[PDB]
């Protein structure tokens, strides 16, 4: 667990920030280049708030699987002169399962905030407030609004952003390597 | 960090507890026996909820050193069967300096959250909200509403309890062996 929390701290200093859109704040994970990602409910349109600052976006990409099946997930490209520090390396091939894992928050709700979640298991399908969804991993720990986009990790792994929870259970995108390009 | 992180995650599932009074919720630290800590400013009336049940207080103590200056704690003897994990031990005879905590807090709006706030440094005399007081701990970690009660913790020790805070700066009020009879 600890192990876990230190790659997060690390992980979050160097690639984390935090963004407004008009549906709200959330935690925004870099990945590589000018290219980050969102949960797909951010819906960014084509200017952001990312740590108050305005930045322009040149390209989103809504994700979706070969049969149309929401992801929710957003790709987005940044108009920005600084890159991201490369961290495809830590997204796996396919749905991560672990035994401890810690979830990342870094928003003026929850400024850089770390809960452990503990087990996460590749959950799948997912009706996720009316839409069909795929690829969803869970762990049960008590969610909260304003924490979509937290960066779900341990050690050495980024295994998906958080979308979704009710209670008791959260639910987060896998973060696929392939999805980058 | 990670090693602060993981005794602060035993801590808090075998000592707090979430507690409403009229002026809030709060983490509260379960010290020994039915002895608890909750900061001054909390005010807990004759009953508070403890995880969501009523428990009436048979004693309070708001704590002041020998020249009257606030200390911004309120120890409470709770009307409780169950007896506290005796956690005694953990706590220093005089204000603590440690190079990396963790604040853990556990209420509904942060349920089982940890911040790395890393240096704790003893600040000591502080004028908090008109109100002189002293053994404050500081470290500089943006700072939130309602964190109040959080527990700061490092490997092996519990350093004090998260009373105030502007912006990037927050204080704790020492938790000293002594308070304890
Ligand atoms: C995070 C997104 C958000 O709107 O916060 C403001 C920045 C939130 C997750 C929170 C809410 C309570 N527990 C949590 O972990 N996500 C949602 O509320 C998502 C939004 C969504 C709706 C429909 C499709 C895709 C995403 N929905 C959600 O949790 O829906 C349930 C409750 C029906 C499962
Ligand atoms: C926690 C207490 C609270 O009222 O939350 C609701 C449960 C809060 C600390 C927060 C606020 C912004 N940053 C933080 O870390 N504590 C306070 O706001 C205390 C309250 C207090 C006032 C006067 C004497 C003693 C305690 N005050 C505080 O931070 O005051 C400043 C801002 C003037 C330093």
């Amino acid at each position: 667990m600890g192990p876990a929390f230190e790659f997060a701290v690390a992980m979050m200093k160097r690639n984390s920030s935090t963004v407004k859109t008009e549906y709200g704040e959330f935690t925004m994970l870099g990945i590589y280049d000018r290219w980050a990602v969102l949960p797909r409910h951010a819906k960014p349109g084509p200017t952001i708030l990312m740590n108050d600052q305005e930045v322009g976006v040149l390209d989103a990409k809504e994700l979706v699987d070969k049969d149309g099946t929401n992801l929710e997930l957003t790709l987005l490209k940044l108009n920005r002169n600084e890159k991201f520090r490369d961290i495809r390396g830590f997204l796996a091939k396919e749905e991560v399962e672990v035994n401890e894992a810690v979830l990342a928050i870094n928003t003026s709700k929850f400024p850089n905030m770390y809960i452990p979640v503990g087990q996460v298991t590749e959950y799948g399908f997912l009706n996720l407030g009316g839409t069909p969804t795929k690829r969803m991993l869970m762990y049960n720990f008590p969610t909260r609004a304003g924490q979509c986009g937290g960066v779900l990790m341990s050690t050495g792994k980024v295994l998906g952003i958080h979308v979704g929870g009710n209670g008791h259970q959260g639910f987060s995108a896998a973060l696929l390597k392939h999805y980058f390009n």
